[PDB]
């Protein structure tokens, strides 16, 4: 019967340092694995934890924007988190200054250095070989 459920922070992994909360965990699934350099399918949405500012926007809350792993555009924040869910998992993420868009300036919603959140859910991915077969 938890509202609030008592959920810890991944603080700093190990695939580059960014900080994620676990909200759902991935069931099971052996090649159920996003990785980057390959094309995955997420939405994100969420509110600005930097002053607790939920989202209302004409197009966030409107436009189902999605992106793909590793095509340049993603930098850390979105990268540890996608690269790391599954197609039945899902993790809150922090988007902090460094993690996101805070050195070149171009972001959508709010980007000042504040710290954001974004609920991604990978709904779709496929992992591609793309790499020389030893055997």
């Amino acid at each position: 019967m938890t509202t609030e459920q008592e959920f810890e922070k991944v603080e700093l992994t190990a695939d580059g340092g960014v900080i994620k909360t676990i909200l759902k965990k991935g069931d099971e699934g052996e090649e159920n694995i996003p990785k980057k350099g390959n094309e995955v399918t997420v939405h994100y949405v969420g509110k600005l934890e930097s002053t607790g500012k939920v989202f209302d926007s004409s197009f966030d809350r409107n436009v189902p924007f999605k992106f793909h792993l590793e095509q340049g555009e993603v930098i850390k924040g979105w990268d540890i988190c996608v690269s790391s869910m599954r197609k039945n998992e899902k993790c809150l993420v922090r988007i902090e200054s460094m993690y996101g868009y805070g050195d070149e300036g171009c972001g959508e919603s709010i980007p000042g250095n504040s710290v954001l959140l974004f609920e991604i859910e990978l709904l779709s991915f496929r992992e591609l070989e793309h790499h020389h077969h030893h055997h």
